[PDB]
């Protein structure tokens, strides 16, 4: 009639205790709890045995873990198929879980990390922190295939955050999504010499990443989210190589030093992503400083991208940079088939380093930019640029050694096309562009605030020589048009029927110009003889002119016109964009940069 | 050997109970509930004090509660490291609970509010119902500095949903993530003066906001996604200011006044939001009626917006605004370098008020746009519109007084630079645009169905008189192509090798043109005259025209030809896109708009 | 003062026993579990009258249920208002659970599916596995309007995985986003005749889709993503039979026989989708193999597709289909007013029937494109492309009967306009273009490495006949540059102030060329007679020649000249682009394929 002591606390003596649903306490034990086992959960007491046990019985009985208290733990500890929810696991500083085919919500690493050896693991709303170990969540050398979710987790005060090395069974699927990993000393995401890995999809999608500084570390620690194949680079390498058909999407990495990072990957996407560099973290681990850093990748885009470099700009500008790959220091793998696009970054620089060759395609694509300096060596075969706004160009096609890298490895003798459409290359007042070694055999350019030369590798080698038209105007006057800058092959249409063409491309000085005393630092001009506000004599700002004597030391000060024709002290005036150096005396000349010449046909 | 009654009911009394594990019942206890405090949880009885003692037992051993009846509480609630799973907490419609450090998840929060007053603060797949506070979520005055990640909640009936005011400790990063917030009456995430706030991130993403109405209700109330820095407004104010590095990405807002609104905002991306604003909602609130409202931001991006207005287009078609600021009714602060791409509104209308000044770079681009009128006032130092479609354009540059915010106030006498590239103004058959005040020194302009005109702003003030030639055309014959609308500087090529220039654009138009009587309604017109399907007399669909005493009481007849010549009845025949409405007779004329004039060469 | 058995077995037993909080172990009872009422969890048992017992007491005192073992079921079970947590419901394969107001986290489903019947469903990190019933979530019926959020859900083994059939209640909102769906004999999300459904939104996102086949299946089972109104097609049928705004954004197919779906769509937007079509797959179902399929839809985006498919380009590179609907085989509803762009798909084509009429206004925007094929049949009111590079264009405009879908149904004799601009069709160094029917009034077309050709459709029906000048250019010398292909118009200045005209576009090639004599296979061509190194003899790679007598038994071999001249053996050598067929011997001529004809003036 009475409850003995002895059943009820045998292991079924819950079944003796009624519940409100008629049912009994020992069909209520849905779960079981480290304490269970003899775990103490106060951080401090070594729980690794306690926890052993309740794997195992978690195990054997398929049975999910409940915990909320916090368990040191001294050595290894091996979970497979377990589902945990809740609780802090303390380690020594990088004591290790291994995990197979788990499910884990709502946990707390804290100075341990955990090593996914294979199946189907999943892992939410966990917190990974202050691990001494090298990686927090590491996956190497799995036991069996696997597919991850790893999602809306936190890791904070670790080395390495997220790494993967890709020997042994490969992870098929992968999504990382969501986290938020801050102030960290070594990657935040990177999944090196994976090309095995991934062929139903890697996905790495809206990640916050802050505060990234490997300073000290060793060699390429403290890339933002890094994804790699594996060596030797080269353009006709194996396709087994290469990581590929993965994405890198939406992403956030403030305060880092090399923000974003593919080498041997191919068709993928690096899509819509925010990204702040800063040259002062990572220091000594050899980085490249910038957003976005490719090498010796194929068949790939960045579109969206947006942010701005946290130091001075007077230690870097450099945003993305894609180039080739190096296999003991020698240039090798050529970036090619790529589309560039949506760069959101004015203040921004982009430097890119291709090639072209007879014995493969390079097409490439940039369009829809807004950056600072725009750097370009290579020569695909076909390469279009569109709407690009930047404030210099520095670009040359077939570079040869010494001008970037695999200068001189490749030529295009066939068919090389290239399309410039919409760009504008100004900063200020100024057109600040530089082109070489562009071996085209069609040229369409339009739209430009700018021409682009095209050249010839040797007598007959890109057909018969053809200067496009890129500007034409009408004017209602018949005298040449002054202070304008006019490329080679301009057409002029007066409304006289007479007509204009340059043959040398330049601007109009009459050699009658001349300009008051100046003195140094002043950043105007007056005429002191033309009447600059006649169509004849025109100043035009953005023009290039040349100053006799008034830069460093007496030579000529080239500078460009700030502001076009005004009248100030009842003088005709204009600005320059850089001031006086050495002083002029009443009466020099002043003379185009570029002098035109012109034929006018009646 | 018996169990005793006083010692199973004792604090320690589940250490009697056996588990399956081998252990017992009281290590089991990972949670407490409040129902073990006093609890009743029938949501009538007053369970503020229960609840209390339960926040306080939490605290004191640091054990999670969980939940699941319905708690009413009638006074305010603080809770600090509380982790909170599951139950419904009744207010009496505005009681508050405020949390530090906590994490809740699957808890509703009925007729009451949560303020976050710091810490590293969680929310996941909780609802927020029926709240009469001011806010159902507040941040404000917060204690200690705090991130938070508020992710797939539900939020409904209440006033505002989300509010942030800036005052107190800061905000260093938060998450507002693929929440559902709904029939609300205030706004659904305001972020107000938090400019000091979100150093490391704020990212508000794939938000699902439906039915926003503050009608009745204060000043500005009904804005969808809110975000504000700090007065006062203007060009040169101090970054400080400003709410800086944020994101709005992937937003749905459905039936709101004002979808999308930033002020004094600098560095941020408004990136693939979906919107469908209403003028019908949130009467009486002063907002502007719009999907995107941006005052007197800087260096910021709008990329990818689609939807339309849900009121009839005779009331509204604004979709995005972009604004000078305003202090005590002065306009202040310049929205300036901005980027707007990717527009696809085509029913929808785009109103864009900027500037440019000698002071100060302001670079502009609007590119891949499809909306109804694209309205633009201010001239920026460089400007670039490139693949827009509109079905109309109202466009001054350098505005003035009475033409638009802040008209007048500043001037750029310096090289100022714009682009039209591959722009196309049609709505049907007609091209309608009105461009004046355009004072650039130079204007690229190609690929558009129009001519953008430049200005000149005193003589010599931009160089050399010029205009750009924009359209060249090739004809087999001889005579001047009739009907047809050409601009100024046009150059037509004939195959005998004569050439005309056109001097001044428009449309060639015989004086010996005559048309056959029209009745009132009547939408072609015959020739009683010339062969208008000769190339001489042509008529090309598009082209303005005049139809003398057509108009309302005799007055002249613009409109447009809608299709080009035709034959019925036997007789050449074009259709007009306006009616007639006055009679007119046999014999009448009919004449271009625009009458040409053309100079030929041999 | 002994605990007597029958009390503590009873119903309120568990208030003898204390907890820590100072409260009992029946106030701890914050859910109920499945074995409570008879279950035995071993997935063997018919657990199906346990599992109603649980689900009626859980509605009746509104009390969530826990759960962690295998219920095996045998018939339907019907749940409301039921928040249940884990465990794994196993049927007899298709075996189903229905749900209203119901949410469900941590589940497994196994052989069995879900039916939401209305009401606010919410379903998070939950297993659909290996149900043999036509879907494993169904949609269908309800009873009542719902709302949905089905999220970060992982499904394999299944035929169809979600599905919705659209009659009954309405669901006014859906979310499905982050979901894992994979191995699947039917489609991974369909959701079928939708229209009245979604008025405040339906948003799939971010779902990673994989290995999606139907072989052997029904027709049209096999599509990843799919949405679909209700006929009959027609491109003035009430907007009431459209699925109308929502959006299908993020998400990854891979290995699916047509990946995103939909028809009688209206103002929806396809953005940033990852799609790896198969012909392979879900053979005999019928559906054209694809990565967007968009049948009879109007006032839509496709903005943003990446990947390739997965079979051999021999059998199909198709990645776009945008197509007329059909009613009983007719064609019927052309696709109107739509924007299609950053398709970054190089290897696959694009194959796009539209229309356009003097009824209604027919819009589109191609922007953007990376594409192999550019497939295009039918003359909108409006039409724009930009920045297309590809490999070849097909293009008919107002196409007749047997020319594609609808040819032949409408035409517009209204103004209708058109503008190509920056576009390269290249293929190595062909240049592979098909224009015809283009009977447009206004056509602006620039920046292209090729000539859009306009047609008349009757004599004076577009105007006076104009041809557009797309390439001017300036030589240094005045004898045409040879062996180089111009449009008719292009016009070439020279130094001298002599101009050439072209009256037939083509290329100049001397009635005095002659070659050496040529082998089979051989892939060059050398002068016997003229000097290939002169302008006026020079040789242009990717100009089309004629090689007489070269080509297959004696025909005519028309080629591309793949390399300008060089020299080699000392002789004047091209190379070309098809080998030789049959030998010629030597002073054999070479000639233009299109011959050019100009004059000079001066
Ligand atoms: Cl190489
Ligand atoms: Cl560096
Ligand atoms: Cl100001
Ligand atoms: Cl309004
Ligand atoms: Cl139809
Ligand atoms: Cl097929
Ligand atoms: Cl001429
Ligand atoms: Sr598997
Ligand atoms: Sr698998
Ligand atoms: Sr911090
Ligand atoms: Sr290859
Ligand atoms: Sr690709
Ligand atoms: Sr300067
Ligand atoms: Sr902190
Ligand atoms: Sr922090
Ligand atoms: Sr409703
Ligand atoms: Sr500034
Ligand atoms: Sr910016
Ligand atoms: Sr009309
Ligand atoms: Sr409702
Ligand atoms: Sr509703
Ligand atoms: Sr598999
Ligand atoms: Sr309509
Ligand atoms: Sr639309
Ligand atoms: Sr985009
Ligand atoms: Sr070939």
């Amino acid at each position: 009639s009475y409850v003995e002591k002895n059943l009820l606390s045998s292991t079924t003596g819950a079944a003796m205790v009624g519940l409100p649903s008629g049912g009994n306490l020992l069909q209520a034990q849905y779960f079981v709890t480290p304490e269970q086992f003899g775990a103490i959960g106060d951080g401090v007491t070594d729980d690794t045995q306690a926890i052993l046990k309740t794997i195992t019985f978690a195990n054997t009985n398929n049975i999910q873990v409940r915990a909320d208290k916090n368990y040191r733990f001294t050595s290894s500890i091996a979970m497979s198929g377990v589902r945990w929810y809740g609780g802090t696991f303390t380690g020594n500083g990088g004591t290790m879980i291994s995990t197979v085919s788990c499910w884990m919500e709502n946990v707390r690493f804290e100075k341990c990390y955990v090593k996914m050896l294979g199946g189907d693991c999943r892992f939410y709303r966990n917190i990974f922190s202050n691990a001494t170990s090298t990686a927090a969540f590491l996956m190497q050398a799995m036991t069996s295939e696997g597919t991850l979710d790893f999602s809306y987790n936190e890791m904070y005060g670790c080395k390495y955050a997220i790494l993967q090395q890709g020997t042994g069974e490969v992870m098929t699927y992968g999504r990382y999504s969501n986290n938020y990993i801050h102030d960290i000393k070594g990657d935040a995401i990177e999944l090196n010499v994976v090309q095995k890995h991934y062929t139903e999809g890697l996905i790495i999608e809206n990640n916050h990443i802050a505060n990234v500084d490997a300073s000290g570390q060793g060699a390429n620690w403290g890339i933002g989210i890094g994804v790699a194949g594996s060596g030797p680079y080269g353009v006709d390498v194996p396709d087994s190589q290469y990581v590929r058909n993965f994405s890198i999407v939406g992403n956030r990495v403030y305060n880092c030093r090399q923000c974003l990072h593919v080498e041997m990957g191919k068709n993928f996407t690096i899509r819509d992503n925010e990204v702040y560099p800063n040259t002062a973290v990572s220091t000594g681990t050899g980085l490249t400083t910038c957003g976005v850093a490719l090498y010796g990748c194929q068949d790939f885009e960045v579109d969206g991208l947006t942010g701005y470099l946290l130091n001075d700009p007077s230690v870097s500008t450099r945003m993305v940079f894609i180039d080739w790959g190096v296999n003991n220091g020698r240039y090798a793998g050529p970036p090619i088939n790529f589309t560039i696009k949506n760069l959101d970054i004015p203040e921004s620089s982009i430097e890119i380093a291709t090639s072209g060759s007879d014995a493969w395609e390079n097409s490439t694509i940039v369009s829809n930019i807004n950056c600072n300096v725009f750097k370009w060596r290579g020569l695909p075969s076909s390469s279009t640029f569109n709407n690009i706004r930047c404030r210099s160009i520095d670009f040359i096609g077939q570079h040869g050694s010494g001008e970037g890298s695999g200068g001189g490895f490749y030529t295009r003798s066939q068919f090389t096309y290239m399309k410039w459409v919409g760009c504008t290359a100004l900063s200020g007042d100024e057109t600040t562009v530089s082109f070489a070694k562009i071996y085209t055999d069609r040229c369409d350019q339009v739209g430009n605030n700018f021409g682009v030369p095209t050249a010839v590798d040797g007598t007959g080698h890109r057909g018969p020589v053809l200067t496009t038209i890129s500007e034409q105007y009408f004017t209602a006057y018949d005298e040449f048009p002054g202070g304008r800058e006019f490329p080679t092959g301009t057409v002029i249409h007066c409304a006289s029927g007479k007509k204009h063409v340059v043959t040398v491309g330049g601007a109009f000085f009459s050699d009658n110009e001349k300009i008051k005393a100046t003195v140094t630092g002043q950043t105007y001009l007056q005429s002191n003889a033309l009447n600059w506000a006649s169509n004849g004599y025109a100043k035009a700002a953005g023009t290039k002119i040349v100053i006799p004597g008034a830069g460093a030391n007496g030579g000529d000060l080239v500078t460009t016109i700030a502001r076009a024709t005004y009248v100030t002290n009842s003088l005709y005036t204009i600005d320059i964009a850089d001031p006086i150096v050495t002083p002029t005396a009443e009466n020099t000349q002043i003379k185009a940069l570029n002098p035109v010449t012109f034929v006018t046909v009646n």
